[PDB]
């Protein structure tokens, strides 16, 4: 059924605040991570996107068959890998929310 | 079409609902839901709860573009409902539009 794939499917929203030098590498990790995650068992969709008027601010929007997925991508290599690294690029720390439809 | 996907233009609408307000809202977001997936331009629409937090309730969104995202909030349900969703909140709703890179 359709319907409860729909009720259990995750989606995240990471939005990230860049420092304008750190940009053209936070990207490069971003080409990466994507490449990877779009492999991995439960990924829906994985992409990074700007926000209209702050080139900066960049979000990270997911989704996740379920939540043990989700689970399984964080505690992956390369995500283990990659971010620390995304990390270092930040001028905050990366306001992350879960979500499920309601 | 990843070509849609790649022009598709997304909204995160966060919502902090007052808690006894919540119900009312999700009565609005369901005509609101109803009429917007009707429009031409929406390729989805929902509204989503936060896992850690009740209070938290979100609209997601894809449109095929700028444009089409401009009609919408001059709609007359978008225009009927919208002012109605604010008797609900604790703080001005936070929107974000994003393109994809």
């Amino acid at each position: 059924n359709l319907y409860f794939q729909s009720m259990l499917a995750i989606r995240v929203v990471a939005k990230n605040q860049v420092k304008p030098e750190k940009v053209q590498e936070f990207m490069n990790l971003c080409k990466s991570l994507i490449e990877e995650t779009l492999k991995e068992e439960g990924c829906i969709d994985y992409g990074v996107y700007q926000e209209l008027e702050n080139p900066e601010i960049l979000t990270m929007l997911e989704e996740w068959k379920d939540e043990g997925s989700l689970d399984q991508h964080i505690r992956s290599d390369h995500f283990k890998e990659i971010f620390p690294l995304l990390s270092e690029c930040l001028d905050k720390e990366t306001e992350i929310n879960i979500y499920r439809k309601k």
